[PDB]
């Protein structure tokens, strides 16, 4: 039926009959498998509106595909029976030297954007650390090595061009369709088919880049306390006058934790930075560094960048929260994090691992709660803990993910108990959030109500409600 309306309009489409149905509806997380009603492949903006009319006519719900690297298979549902908007014909990358803006859309990959910007203008741009993530999907937040210095991916979106539920295609930015743009910066999937993003680009912040590892020396016998002190001390440094936003810090959460990242600088500059950080750390930890040119370092931070490499599918689950600078970790809450992650009993049939990405810095201090639908003002930490099996065709029981989830939220609850009001990270959204949880974590500070108001205005028939976490209308 939906497939017949589409065929009527001249729109290339896949339905369960089509010989390529299986390949066209394969999501990245093998644990979450939406069966959609159809996949549309519009060739221009006319076909985008014509496909949405078919869905509106039929009552079919719509979601649109980015790079198909959702940690929770969001791009295909997750509810069954949706129309999938595959924008592969609208793929583009265009750098406007007058504005410094990169314009992009369709299933454009992080690695593709970086290689273009590099060979076009020897420039960089905010991006995550997986090469095959879609730039459109990661603009729901997006944390990279330069984010302490330059903001998240979402923070650098200057405008979008959106196809709406009734076929109108509009431009939105801070000056025009401003409430829709606000909503798109955090709830894009609930609001339109976004056909174009404009992200700000940057000259590399240094010629040379020092990548580093800080870890306990091989003879140290680190306890839980030693690990806590390394985390709290890293926090102390980031909050100190010694802090540099040119230092990315991924704090690997393990019984022998370690810090890894990149300093955008060389020579004595890095040595002064590393020195003030080490002096905040347990005395048994040791620093190791290497030095590369800027572009080579990008292939280190984003492995597989230069060959635009693909990531294997995973039987996967992630839970994540942000720590706002309004409640930094205390030794007690830092302790609860370790007890529930690295020092938790191992999972019977999955590997759990993760890190605290250190956030903070000047840019985040100047993000206001209401700058976007996604509330991300003045964050200090990004906590990620995930589980995976060894192979996409190897599963772990639901009860295993339950156990892991209850442990992580024991930490979150202790953090709350300490006074903290944890936030969320859209690209690391908890697939098991209720709406109550999704609003508190992603859309706090009264953002959610304003979000519903914008939803009710721009999609009142809930065409864009393919997921239990899609924003409901009034
Ligand atoms: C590394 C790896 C290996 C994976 C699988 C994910 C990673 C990652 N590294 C990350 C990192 O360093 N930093 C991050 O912040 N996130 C990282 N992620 C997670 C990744 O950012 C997210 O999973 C993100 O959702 C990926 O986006 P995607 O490739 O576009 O995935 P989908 O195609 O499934 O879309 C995601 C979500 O957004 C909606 N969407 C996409 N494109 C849209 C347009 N044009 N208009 C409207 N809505 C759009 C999808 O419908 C879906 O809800
Ligand atoms: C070079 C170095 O850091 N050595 C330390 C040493 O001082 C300490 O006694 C031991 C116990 O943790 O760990 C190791
Ligand atoms: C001190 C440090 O971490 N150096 C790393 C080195 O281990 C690694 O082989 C190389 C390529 O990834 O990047 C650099
Ligand atoms: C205060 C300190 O240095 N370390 C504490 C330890 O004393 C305490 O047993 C544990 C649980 O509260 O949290 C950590
Ligand atoms: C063709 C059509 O109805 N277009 C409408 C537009 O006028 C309105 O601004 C927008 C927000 O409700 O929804 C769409
Ligand atoms: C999408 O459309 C298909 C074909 O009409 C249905 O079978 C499905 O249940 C969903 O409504």
């Amino acid at each position: 039926e939906i497939g017949a309306c589409l065929d009527k309009a001249g729109i290339q489409n896949s339905v369960p009959t089509t010989s390529t149905w299986k390949a066209d509806t394969e999501a990245w997380n093998s644990r979450v498998s939406p069966v959609p009603s159809a996949v549309a492949f519009p060739k221009n903006e006319e076909e985008v509106s014509a496909a949405l009319k078919c869905a509106a006519d039929g009552g079919v719900k719509v979601t649109t595909l980015g790079g198909n690297r959702s940690f929770s298979s969001m791009g295909f549902g997750r509810n069954d029976g949706a129309l999938i908007m595959n924008l592969k014909h609208l793929k583009h990358l265009e750098y406007d030297a007058s504005t410094g803006l990169l314009s992009y859309g369709g299933p454009v990959m992080i690695s593709e954007a970086a290689n273009y910007m590099w060979s076009k203008a020897k420039r960089t741009l905010p991006h995550g650390r997986c090469p095959d993530v879609g730039m459109t999907g990661v603009a729901a937040s997006g944390f990279g090595t330069l984010s302490r210095a330059s903001g998240t991916v979402l923070d650098n979106i200057e405008s979008v061009r959106v196809a709406l539920a009734n076929g109108s295609i509009v431009d939105a930015d801070a000056k025009q369709n401003s409430d829709l743009f606000w909503g798109v910066r955090g709830a894009a999937s609930s609001l339109g088919v976004v056909l174009d993003f404009k992200i700000k680009t940057f000259d590399p912040p240094s010629q040379r880049v020092t990548n580093y590892t800080i870890e306990f020396n091989s003879s140290a016998k680190p306890t839980q306390q030693d690990n806590v002190d390394a985390l709290v001390g890293t926090q102390t440094w980031a909050l100190s006058k010694d802090n540099s936003d040119l230092l990315s810090i991924r704090f690997g959460l393990n019984v022998k934790s370690k810090l890894q990242g990149f300093f955008y600088g060389s020579g004595a500059e890095a040595k002064t930075v590393f020195d003030s950080l080490m002096k905040n750390l347990p005395p048994s930890m040791v620093l190791k560094t290497n030095e590369y040119d800027f572009w080579a370092s990008e292939a280190i931070s984003t492995p597989g960048l230069v060959d635009q490499t693909l990531t294997p599918r995973r039987y996967f689950y992630i839970a994540s929260v942000t720590i706002p600078r309004s409640k930094p970790l205390t030794n007690a809450t830092a302790w609860e994090l370790f007890s529930n992650t690295a020092f938790a009993p191992k999972l019977v049939d999955a590997s759990a691992s993760g890190f605290v990405d250190i956030w903070g810095g000047k840019y985040a201090k100047g993000v206001k709660a209401d700058d976007s639908a996604w509330k991300h003002d003045n964050n200090l930490h990004l906590v990620r803990w995930d589980m995976r099996s060894s192979a996409f065709d190897v599963k772990f029981a639901d009860s295993t993910m339950t156990t892991m989830r209850n442990s992580f939220y024991k930490f979150v609850d202790a953090y709350k108990a300490s006074g903290g009001v944890p936030g969320g990270f859209t690209t690391y959204r908890d697939e098991k959030w209720t709406v109550e949880e999704m609003a508190e974590y992603l859309y706090g500070g009264g953002n959610f109500a304003k979000l519903q108001k914008i939803k009710t205005a721009y999609d009142p028939n809930e065409v864009f409600n393919t997921d239990p976490q899609a924003i409901p209308a009034l």
